């Protein structure tokens, strides 16, 4: 089997994208935010706190002839970006672009944080790290990946993530005609639960490239590229008023500025991120100061790999026994 869906950009920066799903019999449809930096598919739902729903579309088990409450089971969760969300389980028939997992685990919210509330584009996330990281107790579930993999073509999932445009997740099979070139592929670490691998290297704009290694995670969930504190100095360094904002709390650089792009090395071949794609506008509405899209890792503890990088390339999830991570440019 093989399953396609079409991703949207939530918002006119790329803040995040949505992914329409369908959960339960008869289908309830909800739009979700694919996380490959987490493991749990969780929605929006009629258990959830009335006060914290404001406009997400939600799931409704009592409605769905195939849902069935995962007795005893609750999970909760929080996120890198301080936000959070618990509740307790259902089983559940969950199809993603035509493929279809029974028995899935859908954890349905009591509760969600602030962010999640705020966000009415968002009805819940799915989670494409690896199972070890899924919170469910006691008894810990399997992402949709890893219940599809069994029965799908090639064991992998992609993603092309759109610049201010739409893109695709596909399961099963890697679509030749998405992008140019060759696939290089890289190897990846699961002791942490991520697609954790190790760029070779950056340059910045047309500057000579950097052989170094950079350990860090593939992560759709993240919106901004985050790495060492060294490399984005570097990066910084070559836009004029450029500087880092306590009171922001990151890089900030004058909107009147044209940005130089940023190459990341994946094995010996080079993903370049163009300039534009590091521009998050205004830091509030009508502000000449504008929001960096390369921001220090330092004090998150690990390096991101974010959509500002991701949406440079079509990404390659190999989940075979030994996983690995492709990336082509396109």
């Amino acid at each position: 089997s093989t399953g396609s869906a079409t991703t949207t950009p939530i918002d006119s920066l790329d803040d995040a994208y949505i992914t329409p799903v369908q959960i339960g019999t008869p289908a309830q449809t909800l739009n979700l935010d694919f996380d490959t930096g987490s493991s749990d598919l969780w929605v929006f739902s009629s258990e959830t706190t009335a006060s914290e729903v404001d406009g997400q579309t939600i799931y409704t088990p009592s409605k769905s002839t195939t849902a069935k409450l995962l007795s005893g089971a609750t999970w909760s969760i929080s996120y890198g970006d301080g936000s959070s969300s618990s509740g307790d389980v259902y089983t559940d028939t969950v199809s993603v672009g035509g493929l279809t997992v029974t028995g899935q685990a859908v954890e349905s919210a009591k509760k969600v944080s602030s962010s999640f509330t705020e966000d009415s584009t968002i009805d819940g996330l799915l989670g494409l790290a690896f199972s070890t990281l899924n919170t469910v107790s006691p008894t810990q579930q399997k992402t949709f990946f890893d219940n599809a993999k069994a029965s799908l073509d090639s064991p992998v999932f992609t993603a092309d993530l759109g610049y201010h445009a739409p893109g695709t997740y596909n399961f099963g099979f890697i679509d030749t005609t998405a992008y140019t070139g060759s696939i290089t592929y890289t190897a990846v670490s699961t002791k942490q639960g991520f697609w954790e691998w190790t760029s070779t290297g950056y340059a910045v704009g047309s500057g000579t490239f950097k052989s170094t290694s950079i350990d860090g995670i593939a992560d759709t969930g993240t919106t901004l590229l985050y790495l060492p504190a060294t490399v984005v100095s570097a990066y910084w360094a070559q836009v004029s008023g450029a500087k880092s904002s306590s009171s922001v709390g990151g890089y900030v650089f004058p909107c009147s500025a044209t940005l130089p792009s940023f190459t990341f090395g994946v094995g010996s071949a080079r993903i370049v991120i163009p300039g534009d794609y590091i521009d998050f506008g205004p830091i509030s509405t009508g502000s000449s100061s504008c929001f960096g899209g390369i921001q220090s890792s330092a004090g998150i503890g690990i390096n991101i790999f974010g959509d500002v990088a991701l949406k440079a390339a079509f990404v390659v999830f190999n989940g075979a026994t030994t996983p690995t991570l492709g990336f082509a440019s396109k």
